[PDB]
């Protein structure tokens, strides 16, 4: 019997389907709404064809792919987009935000992507502008990434935003933000209850930035992941600013909290361990920093403390194998100490 | 006084130049051909400003960037395409050949990359036989970037190729060959001494592959790198396959030879050793692969072997710190001993 599943992110609007018939695993995958490819493999029997495909099945789960009945995911359609201008687009004089407000499918879909907007320097304010104009037509989205611009566009420490409080306030049933580059970036100081999930990547995050935060009101806030930076591109080296941030009352609803990219990534984790927001999370994300033995070291002397967590995210560090491996069999759960460095020591967007 | 420098390969066809007028450091980048885009940074003076270009040059240069006249760069075009079919115009109905041999700038490419061809399983049989029946269009090319497929659009190992004899005998100017994908492929048995670099990627890589390159005069050839891949994707499991290729009586101008991505990466390195080609490399390629310890081991217990190479790649390996640290200090030429995984150990493709 074929059974179907579905990834959906801002990025992703798949389907992957498998069924074994005989000695063959068919797998059917392609984008929603499509036919799509089909593979087939054969097997020696029966057995090693199930057994190959209950491996692929689990695979594609881990990863997020979210079983679904067949008829539901036959019907569904991309529902997530990215609007960006190319080199020669703009040559020819297309404006990205008409490029938006044209697109017929724009009312059907949940999530935006907003990226490259202009190759003369300018800010985002046009984008900001336009979309603050025509709130009925975004006044629908859930799910907003604005600023996915590669390194090969520009470096995110030449990403220039803009003051994107307005543009929150038009699309008040957003739940997911995330935004990327940070330079004359705002987010305004209003209680957004909507918010569901913050995430911003940053070259070197203002203190500016998090003065937003900490004046709006986030209170079913779920995830927050903050990229700390340099200060060189726009950090102003005060660890400390982030403290105030883990408080359970000030997000009573959290379960993923991060800050991350960051050079005294070891400070983060005695945050983690000193704060009253820690006992209700379930992940504690200090990845992409300079994250030595020193920094996992208060961990295991403190399992007592964390041990409740379902996933500690040390993804880009610089511990040795020897503190990973001790990591390993002294934590319980999930942990990633993936992609370790070898022990001058830089951030993750550092590289 | 401006600086220009230019990148170009199969992919990458752009310039990058600056110039320092008082504090300010100004940087123009984008497409050759293009007047691209403009970044410009102040500094606290202009000995800041001048160490800070600097060491924006030596990156650029270290990464491959060609210092060229600017009156030169300025009138050079883009002499390299991707061509792919998309989803959408295979349900339109397009044929790749035809988006391939209309282009009205392919007379002027010298580089060309094949990428996706069809979505119904169909074998590349319409590229190699549209190519070799209009060998007067592609005679031309001087690079062949073969089977340029992502992860995303089918895994290597689903990757159909068809004899690429005659293909490569349709391009008699090609000195650099690429191949990505190797089920059913094959390059004949022929005196090619048109070829300078040779580099297959491949899941598992068919002796039938190895076996046309040993049939095959390739006196001129400076580079082969060959992915072995797993024997679940169409390695034949004997190692021995290649030893013959070591041997610089049938590579007499080969410079970099890699035998990468394989399960039994420590065997390769012996391979080396023994050799009678390592005399006269200057890179010695064993990447991607299951490298441990006791690999590395043999290197260091022969310095005096190694000791004239310029380069040893060992990216992707799953090597101890303290390895690596003997490594860095006891090896004289520049290493990668980068992407090092956590010590069942796979090969880098096999994730």
């Amino acid at each position: 019997m074929k059974r179907v599943f579905v990834f959906q992110d801002f990025k992703s609007q798949k389907f992957w389907s498998i069924d074994v018939r005989g000695t063959d695993v068919i797998v059917n995958y392609g984008k929603l709404g499509t036919d799509g490819q089909t593979q087939v493999k054969n097997f020696s029997s029966a057995g090693e064809a199930e057994k190959a495909a209950g491996k692929l099945i689990a695979e594609k789960t881990k990863k997020g792919y979210v079983e679904t009945l067949e008829e539901v995911a036959k019907e569904m359609k991309v529902e997530a987009k990215k609007y960006a201008l190319s080199y020669d687009e703009a040559e020819e004089g297309v404006n990205l935000m008409d490029k938006i407000l044209k697109d017929k499918k724009l009312p059907s879909l949940k999530q935006i992507t907003i990226g490259c907007w202009g190759y003369e320097g300018e800010d985002c304010s046009d984008i900001a502008d336009g979309i603050v104009e025509n709130k009925e037509k975004f006044a629908h989205f859930e799910g907003l990434f604005w600023g996915d611009i590669d390194f090969e566009e520009q470096e995110i420490s030449w990403i220039e935003q803009v003051d994107l409080s307005p543009v929150l306030d038009a699309m008040p049933l957003l739940n997911n933000l995330k935004i990327k580059g940070t330079n004359n970036l705002s987010i305004g100081k209003k209680p957004r209850p909507n918010l569901k999930s913050l995430e911003i990547i940053s070259g070197g995050l203002p203190d500016s930035v998090v003065e937003d935060i900490l004046g709006s009101d986030l209170p079913n806030l779920e995830k927050l992941v903050l990229y700390v930076g340099v200060e060189d591109y726009g950090f102003d080296g005060d660890m400390n600013v982030f403290r105030p941030l883990f408080s359970k009352d000030r997000f009573p609803n959290l379960k993923w909290l991060g800050i991350v990219d960051a050079e005294e990534q070891n400070v983060v984790v005695e945050m983690f361990l000193e704060s009253d927001i820690l006992p209700q999370l379930e992940t504690m994300d200090i990845s992409a920093g300079v994250l030595t033995d020193e920094g996992a070291r208060l961990l295991l002397d403190h399992v007592d403390k964390i041990k409740h967590l379902k996933f500690i995210n040390m993804k880009y560090n610089y511990l040795s194998d020897e503190m990973k491996k001790e990591l390993q069999k002294s934590l319980p759960m999930k942990i990633d100490v993936s992609d370790s460095q070898e022990y001058p020591m830089i951030t993750e967007l550092e590289h």
